[PDB]
């Protein structure tokens, strides 16, 4: 199970960590990815994830928005986890850096709720351009079950844990 996990709070736990090597490591039920509404898995998190599935990732999204269309901002699918987990729950923060409402991040986060234990990145942080801080903060007072929060950056973790409150 999951190691050498920050206890934040009841149910939010944090560790600077690759998301690809924790999942490789865990076999988690649910490991989250940091998806976009079109599931087109490019970099950051979704990009990772996608390589570590040899691609695997990509050709079942892309059936499933040929089938479903688009996600919603805020929104979420239930996909395979591949080699990484039994299920992907790919999450749709806002992007910043594409004007999103930084409002829906609490949206995003409500989806954590529809499963027991996740293996998760900060949502809408990284390349999506929101703060993290604030990231951590919806996703304390947002999220109900068991997050384990990967943090790859070991600045941001430590930024993250100190600025904890
Ligand atoms: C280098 C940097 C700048 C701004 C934000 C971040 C960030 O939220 N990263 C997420 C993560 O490392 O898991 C990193």
């Amino acid at each position: 199970s999951f190691s050498g996990y920050l206890k934040l709070t009841d149910n939010v736990y944090i560790k600077n960590a690759d998301i690809v090597e924790e999942a490789k490591k865990v076999k988690p039920t649910v490991v989250v990815n940091a998806a976009n509404v079109y599931l087109k898995h490019g970099g950051g998190v979704a990009g990772a994830l996608n390589k570590a599935t040899n691609n695997a990732m990509q050709v079942e999204s892309d059936d499933y928005i040929a089938t479903n269309g688009p996600l919603k901002v805020g929104g979420s699918c239930v996909l395979s986890g591949h080699n990484l987990a039994k299920h992907c729950l790919h999450v749709v923060g806002p992007n910043v850096n594409k004007g999103e409402d930084i409002q829906l991040l609490k949206s995003a986060y409500e989806n954590f709720n529809q499963h027991e234990v996740l293996l998760a990145p900060l949502l809408s942080a990284g390349i999506f351009g929101a703060d993290p801080i604030h990231s951590l903060r919806v996703c304390v007072d947002t999220v109900r079950t068991n997050v384990y929060l990967a943090v790859f950056d070991k600045n941001l973790y430590d930024k993250l844990v100190s600025s904890f409150l």
